[PDB]
DNA sequence: CGCATT
DNA sequence: AACGGCTAATGCG
C-alpha cells in the first residue's frame, strides 16, 4: 500500500518518491517523468506563441515554459478549451505565474497552486493506505531538565521513553532501580540508543503527543548541541520540521510521525487538552501528571526519580494506546480523502473536502476554480440566514415525541440539485426553486456535487451492507470507520459552500440550502398542529418535539407514526421525516436550551452542563433536574433551591462542596483563597457569593420555564414586619 | 465576545 | 514542501 509521496530535486528535474509497504516490505518508487503543469485561458489562440517566451528566474536559475497542448475539459459543467503549459520544476510555477497572468493576452490562469506531490497522487488515480497491509507502530515521549529564565532546549533531556505491543520502556543517564529501566551513561548516549531503537524495530507509524511542536524540536536542537546525527528516517534522512501557520508540524521520511494531538483536539471536546485529561475520558482510567519542577527537583536532588520514570514510561504506554484507538479512523479518512494519512489527520474540514473534490474533478476531466484572491475574499464575508429556531412554550410537558428529517441539508442537496454549476443555468426545461431566496437550479442533469454526494450516500449503503456479512470483526470496525467518515464527508458539504476560502464556495448554494430546510421544518410544524392537532413544544434546524396535551403514550405515539405516514408521502425526492424518540416527560428553557428523560429514566440535556463550577451548584442543578424529570415534581425543585440557600446561608454547608476549579486552581471564596488553606474554624466562606453567584444562576435558567422568578427560590427570610 | 446546538 | 489559519448560522450568558 501507498503510505505517502514526495518529491526531491535531481539536476533542477523533480523525481516523485512513492513510499509503499508492500507485503511487509518497505519501498520507493521513483517516478522522473512526471511535469508539473497549470492552465490558461487566452482571449486570443494566437498569443500563444507570445506566452511561450515569458521568462522568469527563482535563484539565478532562468525560468521558461517548455510546452504548450490545446486541451479540452469542462468549467462548471460547460465545455472549455484551455492551454495546458507545462514546466521544467514545479517552483517555476510560483515564479513565472504572476507574470504569465500579467501578460495583456492572458485572461486567467487554473491549477496553479497544487502541491506537486498531492497533484502526482490525483493525476495518477493513486490512493493511499488502501490493502490489506499491517503497519507496526511505536510510541515516544522525553522528559526534560526546566528552569523558569531558560531558552528553548538548553536544558538537557533526562528520558526517552517508548512503547508498543511488547510493552513500555525507558532510557535514561542517572541509576532507576525499575526493571523497565535502561540506563546509559550521558544524555547523548541515551539519544544514541533511541535511534537504535528506533532502526531496529523499524516502525512503519511513530505516534507522538504534541510532537510537531515539542519533543521532535526538543531532540533536534540537543543532538545539534552534543553532535549525534539524529537520523530517523527510512532513507537515512533526519526529521522534517515545517510551518504550518502559528505551529510547526514534523514528517519523518518512509515512516507516518502520528501525532495524536491535533487529532484528538478536532475529534472530542474537552475542558484541556493535556495527556492526563485525555487518556481519562476515552478510556476512563486516571493518570497522574508530573510537573516540571518536580522533575527538575527530582533529578538535582535524586530523591523520587521512580515517579518520574513511571510517569515517563506511563506517558509512551498512553500515547500507544490512544494512537492504536485513532489511527484505524485516520487511516479510513485518509484512504476516503485520497491523501496521506501525515495531511489527513493534520487537516481542517474545509482542506478535507476540498482534496475529495480536486481529485473527484480530475476524474471528470473538470477545470477546478481558483482559490479567491483578497478582493474576491472581502466579498464573499456577507453573511446569510440560517436555521430556523422555535421559541420554546414553556411549562412541564408528558409524552413527548422528537421527529426529525435524515440527513436534511445533504437530502436537500440532492433532491433539488443545489450546486454552481446548476445555479441560474439558463436553457433548462425544468427548474427547483428556492424559498424567500429564489435561486433557481437546472433539474436537467445531475450537478457536479449532488452527483458526488450521491456517491457518497450510495458507497455508505455498500460498506453498511458488507459490514453485516463480514465474519473478520477486524475489517467491520474499520468498514464502520470508513462509513462513519462518509455521513461527516457527506454533512461538511454545506459548511463548505458558505466557506470563503473555498474553490467551490457558492453562498447562493449554501442559503438555498438554509431556506428550503427552513421552509420543510416550519411546514411540517403547521402541518403537524393543523391537521393532527399536536402541540410543537420546540424546534431547532431539522427537528421538533411534539405532544397531544390531552393524550396518553401510546395515542401520542400512533398519532406521530400516521403523520409520518402522511408528509412522507408529501415530500419530495430523498426528504424523510424520522421517529427519533419517546420521552415521558421534558421542558424546554430558552431557545438551544432544554432537557428530557426517556422511559428508561435516562435524561438527556442539552445547554445546561456549563466554566468553573463548585460542587453545591452543580449538586443542586442535577437534584432539581432529577425532581423534575423523574418524579414530575417542580413544586419540589423550587424547595431544593430554598433549602440549598437557607443551609448556605446559615452556613451549614461543608467547604469541601465549595471548591471551584479553573494547572488546576481550586480555591474557595471567603466573605479568592485555594482549598488547601481554607479552615472552617479560623475562616469563613462568602455565603452571597455561593447562593447569588452559584446556585441560583445555574438553577434560575431552569425554573424561569415554569414562571419562578430568581426571588422565588431564595430562602424566606421571616420579616416579623 | 465565549461556548454551545443545530 | 511554498496548500493549509481550522465548514456554516442561531442564540444564551
Amino acid at each position: 500500500m501507498i503510505l505517502d509521496t514526495d518529491y526531491i530535486t535531481e539536476d533542477g528535474k523533480p523525481v516523485i518518491r512513492i513510499f509503499k509497504k508492500e507485503n511487509g516490505e518497505f519501498k520507493i518508487d521513483y517516478d522522473r517523468n512526471f511535469e508539473p503543469y497549470i492552465y490558461a485561458l487566452l482571449k486570443d489562440d494566437s498569443a500563444i506563441e507570445d506566452v511561450k517566451k515569458i521568462t522568469a528566474e527563482r535563484h539565478g536559475t532562468t525560468v521558461r515554459v517548455v510546452r504548450a497542448e490545446k486541451v479540452k475539459k469542462k468549467f462548471l459543467g460547460r465545455p472549455i478549451e484551455v492551454w495546458k503549459l507545462y514546466f521544467t520544476h514545479p517552483q517555476d510555477q510560483p515564479a513565472i505565474r504572476d507574470k504569465i497572468k500579467e501578460h495583456p493576452a492572458v485572461v486567467d490562469i487554473y491549477e496553479y497552486d497544487i502541491p506537486f506531490a498531492k497533484r502526482y497522487l490525483i493525476d495518477k488515480g493513486l490512493i493511499p493506505m488502501e490493502g490489506d497491509e499491517e503497519l507496526k507502530m511505536l510510541a515516544f515521549a522525553i522528559a526534560t531538565l526546566y528552569h523558569e529564565g531558560e531558552e528553548f532546549a538548553e536544558g538537557p533531556i533526562l528520558m526517552i521513553s517508548y512503547a508498543d505491543e511488547e510493552g513500555a520502556r525507558v532510557i535514561t543517564w542517572k541509576n532507576i532501580d525499575l526493571p523497565y529501566v535502561d540506563v546509559v551513561s550521558t544524555e547523548k548516549e541515551m539519544i544514541k540508543r533511541f535511534l537504535k531503537v528506533v532502526k531496529e524495530k523499524d516502525p512503519d507509524v511513530l505516534i507522538t503527543y504534541n510532537g510537531d511542536n515539542f519533543d521532535f524540536a526538543y531532540l533536534k536542537k540537543r543532538s545539534e548541541k552534543l553532535g549525534v546525527k539524529f537520523i530517523l528516517g527510512r532513507e537515512g534522512s533526519e526529521p522534517k520540521i515545517q510551518r504550518m501557520g502559528d505551529r510547526f508540524a514534523v514528517e519523518v521520511k518512509g515512516r507516518i510521525h502520528f501525532d495524536l494531538y491535533p487529532v484528538i483536539r478536532r475529534t472530542i471536546n474537552l475542558p484541556t487538552y493535556t495527556l492526563e485529561a485525555v487518556y481519562e475520558a476515552i478510556f476512563g482510567q486516571p493518570k497522574e501528571k508530573v510537573y516540571a519542577e518536580e522533575i527538575a527537583q527530582a533529578w538535582e536532588t535524586g530523591e523520587g526519580l521512580e515517579r518520574v520514570a513511571r510517569y515517563s514510561m506511563e506517558d509512551a504506554k498512553v500515547t500507544y494506546e490512544l494512537g492504536k484507538e485513532f489511527f484505524p479512523m485516520e487511516a479510513q479518512l485518509s484512504r476516503l480523502v485520497g491523501q496521506s494519512l501525515w495531511d489527513v489527520s493534520r487537516s481542517s474540514t474545509g482542506n478535507l473536502v476540498e482534496w475529495f473534490l480536486l481529485r473527484k474533478a480530475y476524474e471528470r476531466n473538470e477545470l477546478a476554480p481558483n482559490k479567491p484572491d483578497e478582493r474576491e475574499l472581502a466579498r464573499r464575508r456577507e453573511s446569510y440566514a440560517g436555521g430556523y429556531v422555535k421559541e420554546p412554550e414553556r411549562g412541564l410537558w408528558e409524552n413527548i415525541v422528537y421527529l426529525d428529517f435524515r440527513s436534511l441539508y445533504p437530502s436537500i442537496i440532492i433532491t433539488h440539485n443545489v450546486s454552481p454549476d446548476t445555479l441560474n443555468r439558463e436553457g433548462c426545461e425544468e427548474y427547483d426553486v428556492a424559498p424567500q431566496v429564489g435561486h433557481k437550479f437546472c433539474k436537467d442533469f445531475p450537478g457536479f456535487i449532488p452527483s458526488l454526494l450521491g456517491d457518497l450516500l450510495e458507497e455508505r449503503q455498500k460498506v453498511k451492507k458488507k459490514m453485516k456479512a463480514t465474519i473478520d470483526p477486524i475489517e467491520k470496525k474499520l468498514l464502520d470507520y470508513r462509513q462513519r467518515l462518509i455521513k461527516i464527508l457527506a454533512n461538511s458539504f454545506y459548511g463548505y459552500y458558505g466557506y470563503a476560502k473555498a474553490r467551490w464556495y457558492c453562498k447562493e448554494c449554501a442559503e438555498s440550502v438554509t431556506a428550503w430546510g427552513r421552509q420543510y421544518i416550519e411546514t411540517t410544524i403547521r402541518e403537524i398542529e393543523e391537521k393532527f392537532g399536536f402541540k410543537v413544544l420546540y424546534a431547532d434546524t431539522d427537528g421538533f418535539f411534539a405532544t397531544i396535551p390531552g393524550a396518553d403514550a401510546e395515542t401520542v405515539k400512533k398519532k406521530a407514526k400516521e403523520f409520518l405516514d402522511y408528509i412522507n408521502a408529501k415530500l419530495p425526492g430523498l426528504l424523510e421525516l424520522e421517529y427519533e424518540g419517546f420521552y415521558k416527560r421534558g421542558f424546554f428553557a430558552t431557545k438551544k436550551k432544554y432537557a428530557v428523560i426517556d422511559e428508561e429514566d435516562k435524561i438527556t440535556t442539552r445547554g445546561l452542563k456549563m466554566r468553573d463550577w463548585s460542587e453545591i451548584a452543580k449538586e443542586t442543578q442535577a437534584r432539581v433536574l432529577e425532581a423534575i424529570l423523574k418524579h414530575g415534581d417542580v413544586e419540589e425543585a423550587v424547595r431544593i433551591v430554598k433549602e440549598v440557600t437557607e443551609k448556605l446561608s446559615k452556613y451549614e454547608v461543608p467547604p469541601e462542596q465549595l471548591v471551584i476549579y479553573q494547572t488546576v486552581i481550586s480555591y474557595i471564596v471567603p466573605k479568592a483563597i485555594p482549598f488547601d488553606e481554607f479552615d472552617p474554624a479560623k475562616h469563613k466562606y462568602d455565603a452571597g457569593y455561593y447562593i447569588e453567584n452559584q446556585v441560583l444562576p445555574a438553577v434560575e435558567r431552569i425554573l424561569r420555564a415554569f414562571g419562578y422568578r430568581k426571588e422565588d427560590l431564595r430562602y424566606q427570610k421571616t420579616r416579623q414586619v
